[PDB]
């Protein structure tokens, strides 16, 4: 059984486990419990193959900003999660994105760039502008809510289709 290993990834509450806790747990967490690290192993069928997704929900806290090397050396997948009403959140995947490619010493690494939170309506952040930035960067971007589920499931099969199409 293929394994996929995904990382999420992005700026302290930007909704990285709120996001994982939706697909995996199908609800939403109102709650703000800061990540250190957590793993998930989920069996999932997309695009007709059974295949096994290794989560990895990271600190966003600069505090743990060590751990990343580590992770960055062992994720296939990157799942770069900005929240569309934090604008410092969006420049920071600058910073994430920067520092997988030094560490893979790779440009063509399989990453999907992630707008969250868009159930809301204070947006800081135009869509045109986040779409233009992954459009820089040669990846997708899709717009999700972790509270109503929309593109949650597009987001994590589109990094899983972008290993398999790197592979
Ligand atoms: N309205 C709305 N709120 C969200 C969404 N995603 C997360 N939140 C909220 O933002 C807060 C932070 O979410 P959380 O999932 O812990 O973010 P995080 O990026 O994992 C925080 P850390 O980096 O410290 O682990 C929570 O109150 C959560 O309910 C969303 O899509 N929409
Ligand atoms: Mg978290």
């Amino acid at each position: 059984m293929t394994e996929y290993k995904l990382v999420v990834v992005g700026a302290d509450g930007v909704g990285k486990s709120a996001l994982t806790i939706q697909l995996i747990q199908n609800h939403f967490v109102d709650e703000y419990d800061p990540t250190i690290e957590d793993s998930y192993r989920k069996q999932v069928v997309i695009d007709g193959e059974t295949c096994l997704l290794d989560i990895l929900d990271t600190a966003g806290q600069e505090e743990y900003s060590a751990m990343r090397d580590q992770y960055m050396r062992t994720g296939e997948g990157f799942l770069c999660v900005f929240a569309i009403n934090n604008t410092k959140s969006f420049e920071d995947i600058h910073h994430y994105r920067e520092q997988i490619k030094r560490v893979k010493d790779s440009e063509d690494v399989p990453m999907v760039l992630v707008g969250n939170k868009c159930d809301l309506p204070s947006r800081t952040v135009d869509t045109k502008q986040a779409q233009d930035l992954a459009r820089s960067y040669g990846i997708p971007f899709i717009e999700t809510s972790a509270k109503t589920r929309q593109g949650v499931d597009d987001a994590f099969y589109t990094l899983v289709r972008e290993i398999r199409k790197h592979k």
